[PDB]
């Protein structure tokens, strides 16, 4: 996240941290069993803290839980990233309290304007490399689809979505990827693209996420 601000220990109970031997991507709990996260962020032998902060220091509040299946959208597109979600399960179920819970799923997409909280372990630095141990965060709107299109031609889907600042400066980056974008207490959104980070006419771009409810519900319902 560059140029965000600190969230504070477990104000955002529903961020989660994928990790491989070390943290690569954000993920969003939305049960006591289910991540869902970037497809994008694919990989095997993935474990999910819950629970974290400083993701190098164990704080007191952590759970680890090693996935147990992962499932990638059925039309996910590597090379235009059209439809960049996947569900995580949890070989156990995750203690649901305060500082871990699950985020509700939208019951109706949000619209341009829209402000919400996007956030991860992501860079900080618009130019050059810094990764912070803290959790990020990052209030920002949701921009029109045609603002959206006209930064990135040829590029945004019906499963995409801009939000941002076209002036630059504030933006999602590099390992926020798979992260939550929550508007009014719902998952809208999954850290997802863009082109360099915080850079002018250049806005982050985000998973649809309201587009997927119906196959996150019956995927889950089924396995
Ligand atoms: N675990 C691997 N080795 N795979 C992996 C996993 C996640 C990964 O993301 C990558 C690799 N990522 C390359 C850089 N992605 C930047 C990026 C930018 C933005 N936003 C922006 N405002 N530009 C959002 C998301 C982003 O990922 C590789
Ligand atoms: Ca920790
Ligand atoms: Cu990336």
């Amino acid at each position: 996240i560059v140029g965000g601000y600190t969230c504070g220990a477990n104000t955002v109970p529903y961020q989660v941290s994928l990790n491989s031997g070390y943290h690569f991507c954000g993920g969003s709990l939305i049960n006591s069993q289910w991540v869902v996260s970037a497809a994008h962020c694919y990989k095997s032998g993935i474990q999910v803290r819950l629970g974290e902060d400083n993701i190098n220091v164990v704080e007191g509040n952590e759970q680890f839980i090693s996935a147990s299946k992962s499932i990638v959208h059925p039309s996910y597109n590597s090379n235009t990233l059209n439809n960049d979600i996947m569900l995580i399960k949890l070989k156990s179920a995750a203690s649901l309290n305060s500082r871990v819970a699950s985020i509700s799923l939208p019951t109706s997409c949000a619209s341009a304007g829209t402000q919400c909280l996007i956030s991860g372990w992501g860079n900080t630095k618009s130019s050059g490399t810094s990764y912070p141990d803290v959790l990020k965060c990052l209030k920002a709107p949701i921009l029109s689809d045609s603002s959206c299109k006209s930064a990135y031609p040829g590029q945004i889907t019906s499963n995409m979505f801009c939000a941002g600042y076209l002036e630059g400066g504030k933006d999602s980056c590099q390992g926020d990827s798979g992260g939550p974008v929550v508007c009014s207490g719902k998952l809208q959104g999954i850290v997802s693209w863009g082109s360099g980070c915080a850079q002018k006419n250049k806005p982050g771009v985000y998973t649809k996420v309201c587009n997927y409810v119906s196959w996150i519900k019956q995927t889950i319902a089924s396995n």
